Parts: structure tokens; C-alpha cells; sequence
């Protein structure tokens, strides 16, 4: 397996890595946001950029971006605009989601961009490679919010993310049942056992899929979201209580 | 769902309930076991008979049972002689067993008893008939120490138990893959869902089983087994760990 070193952080082996989510709808909430979270312990920032609210401004967003930098300097920071189509806050254009993650890349303030397999396979691959070039890693990603695909079809999206060069690929999906938690664990581990050649993120939302965000070490999931104040999707749990069943499980 | 309620304990509803086993050879190594136990938190005990050195004589193993009962008087207690055959320390004739089984129930000593469905037929229904005649509840169990069986040869083995009597069928098996894993909690979640009309016991065993042992309010397992000190089978954890993760997957 090609891991993924950030900032010392290997991801893709050991205990799954702890991913926080920073929601503020302004500069000064990020900031806020930003020191509040020093205290808290994680292993990668994710400013979910979706949330802020002056998105407009190709300046603002790498405003707010710097001052989480400057703030976190030794921490893995990923960069991630989830779309309005895959669950985010708002609708922006196409070309809109790839200049501001283009801005990301070549500004130096991020270690790390989540890119949308779905956004259309020209795109995606112009992203990746630029990112590439500027010594950014893709975390590549596919949600679903409504339902569970099959597995087959979760590990088909999984591989074409790694077909397309991305560093990580990530899939989040919603159970309707815990039968759906089930298919999402066999489709993790299938990944783990036959398709391993990076490190894979993977996640049954909601309640009933809580177990899918602790059980990362055992079935192939290289990392899990946490939340420290408000959750960015539903399921994630208090993010000390999320590391103490990391830590227990890692060393039963 | 028909609960099994023993001293004010719940098994069926909530969070899974937490079982140790007591494993000691004589009458003092009960003791002190018993004692060494009082500083740990747990819902049932097991005394693990086959662990004791004289099974030979009843009047040494009832005497242990109630300086056993005695010891913890207000705690739900389980009798277990686990024949070797099932992963236990010792051989024991079927007759033997019976004597030992329906000198527990009918001694008053213990609120529970372990009885293996695979003892036969006969000697399953009339101790089941005896236990239940005694207001003793009956754990029927069954266990592979060596692999894992298909999904649809533990449900039914789950579904027979059911009919058999069983207050709380039980099924171990040992995984020899992360896939058996998966394995074991789609036949918990099968029989939960769709067959079972009273508490049901699983877990997958060993360092790979482990999040079976944590995930039973998920996928339908009603209790799970926690090491104080020295494991009574590979995969059981630190009781105090186990409860800690009850309790976060409880409050998720
Ligand atoms: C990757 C994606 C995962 C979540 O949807 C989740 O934890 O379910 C949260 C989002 O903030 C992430 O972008
Ligand atoms: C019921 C059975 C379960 C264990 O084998 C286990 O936790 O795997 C432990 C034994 O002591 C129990 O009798």
C-alpha cells in the first residue's frame, strides 16, 4: 500500500486517524473556531469551506484558510468545498468549486484537497495533476445521503477513484438499516483485502452507522470523523469519545 | 422481544449486559477471585466450573456454588461447566454433567445455568424442563473453537435453541478472517430481526472478534463478556474498557 505521509502523520497504517471538521460562517467565527480547536486533540483539520459564507470572494476563503494555518501550523489541513449535489451548504458553479480549489493548491496554506469523484472525469484529472504539482494530496470523495448502494458498486467508485490518481479515496454513505452497515463494512474490507494499494476512508452515516467510524483499524478505514462541538455529518461523535474506543480497540 | 430479568438486571433491552467468569481451582482461589472481584464493576458472574479442579464429588462443587452465592449475593449468577469438547479445561461424562447441572438448579444456589445445546436431545429437553420447573433461567449454548460456520448454520442453530426452550441462546465461533467477523454479525443481526423473540448472546472470538464484543446494542447481541484479570476466552477485554465503549455506542 502507497500511504500517505503528512507532516509525520502516516495515514494508512496504525490506529485510523481522527479528522475534526471547522465550521464558521465568517472570518472572525474561523478564526474563533480556529483557536478554540488548538485544545482539542485530533490528527487532520478539515475546513469545510462549504460553510462559509463569503465564498464570493477568492480572497476571503484564502484569508480564512491562512489564519487556520497560522493557528495550526503543524497540523494536516484539508481543504474540502462539499457541494450542495453531495450534502454541503451551498450551490456554486463548477468552475467556481475548481478556482477555489486551484487557489488552495498553489497558495501553500493546505496539505490536503477533498475533490469530488462525480464532478466529471476531465476536471478530476486536471485537479489531481495540479495538485500533484504543487505537492497536495487528493483526498477523492462520493457521497451518498439517501441510501446505501451495493457494496459492488461502493468498491466500483472506490477504484475508479484510484484510477484517477486520487491519494485517498473516501466514501460516506446513509443506512437505512443496520443490515446497510453491514454491506458498508464488507465493501471496506474488500477494498482492504483485494484493491489495497492506498489507503481508503469509508463511513455509515447516522446513527445506526456510528459503528462504522469506530471500527476503521479492524475493516480498512484509514481514518474517522469526529466532532468537537457540532457535528459536519450525522453519526459523528464527541471526538475524546471517538479516541478512547480508537485507543481500546487498537491495543485489545 | 421477551427480556430476561435476573435481580433487577434487564438482559434484552439497553446496553449490553457485561459478564465476567470466575475461574479458580479450589475453595480458596474462589474466594479470592470472589473478593479480587469486588473492586471490579460487571452485571453477571459466570463461575467457569470447569476450571475447578474437583468436579468429581457434587457436594464440592455445590459447596463452591454457594461460597460463590454467598460471596455476592445480590449479583445474577451463571453456572458454566464448558465441556472440552466446546473449548472448556476438562473432559466430563454427559451424565456427570446432568448430576452437576440439576444439583445446581435445584440447590437454589445459582440464578442462571450454561447448557450446551450439542449435549443431546434428551438431556437438553429434561434439563431445560428442570431448570425452568426450579425458576432457573437457561443460557443454551454452543461453540466453535476452530472456525466459523456459515450465517445460515448458526441461525438455525440460534432458531433451534429457540425452540428448544432456551431463555438465551448463545453462539461463539472462532473467525479465521476479518470476513468471518462480518460472518458472525449477519447471523446475530438475522436472527435479531427476523427470529428471535427473546435475548440472544453472540460473539466472534479472538483479537479479529473483538468488535462484536463492543457492538452487541448495534447488531442484536444482549451480553458481553469482559476480562478482570485473565481472560476467560481470546478477545475478551478489560471489563472497565468494555464499559466504556457500552457506554459511548449507548449515549451515541
Ligand atoms: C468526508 C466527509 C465525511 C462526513 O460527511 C462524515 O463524517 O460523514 C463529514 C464531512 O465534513 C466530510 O467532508
Ligand atoms: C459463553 C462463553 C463465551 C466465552 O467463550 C467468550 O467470551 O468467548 C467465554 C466463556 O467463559 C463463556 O462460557
Amino acid at each position: 500500500m502507497k500511504t500517505v505521509t503528512v507532516k509525520n502523520l502516516i495515514i494508512g497504517e496504525g490506529m485510523p486517524k481522527i479528522i475534526v471538521s471547522l465550521m464558521g460562517r465568517d472570518i472572525n467565527s474561523v478564526k474563533a473556531e480556529a483557536l478554540a480547536y488548538r485544545e482539542a486533540t485530533f490528527d487532520i483539520l478539515e475546513w469545510r469551506v462549504d460553510h462559509f459564507m463569503d465564498i464570493a470572494s477568492t480572497q476571503s476563503v484564502l484569508t480564512a484558510a491562512r489564519v487556520i494555518r497560522d493557528a495550526m501550523p503543524d497540523i494536516p489541513l484539508l481543504f474540502t468545498f462539499r457541494s450542495a449535489k453531495e450534502g454541503g451548504e451551498q450551490t456554486i458553479t463548477t468552475q467556481h468549486y475548481l478556482t477555489l480549489n486551484r487557489a488552495a493548491i498553489d497558495s501553500g496554506l493546505v496539505d490536503m484537497i477533498d475533490l469530488e469523484l462525480f464532478t466529471g472525469d476531465a476536471d478530476v484529472k486536471a485537479t489531481v495533476d495540479y495538485a500533484h504539482a504543487h505537492n497536495v494530496y487528493v483526498v477523492m470523495s462520493n457521497h451518498d445521503f439517501h441510501q446505501t448502494p451495493s457494496a459492488e458498486e461502493m468498491v466500483l467508485r472506490l477504484r475508479k477513484m484510484q484510477a484517477l490518481g486520487a491519494d485517498i479515496p473516501k466514501i460516506a454513505v446513509m443506512p437505512q438499516s443496520k443490515h446497510d452497515v453491514l454491506t458498508l463494512l464488507t465493501a471496506t474490507l474488500e477494498m482492504q483485502q483485494h484493491y489495497a494499494d492506498r489507503p481508503v476512508i469509508t463511513m455509515s452515516m447516522a446513527k445506526e452507522g456510528v459503528i462504522s467510524r469506530l471500527a476503521g483499524e479492524v475493516f480498512g478505514s484509514a481514518a474517522t470523523f469526529g466532532a468537537v462541538k457540532q457535528a459536519s455529518a450525522p453519526g459523528q461523535i464527541a471526538v475524546n469519545d471517538l479516541r478512547s474506543v480508537l485507543m481500546i480497540l487498537h491495543n485489545a
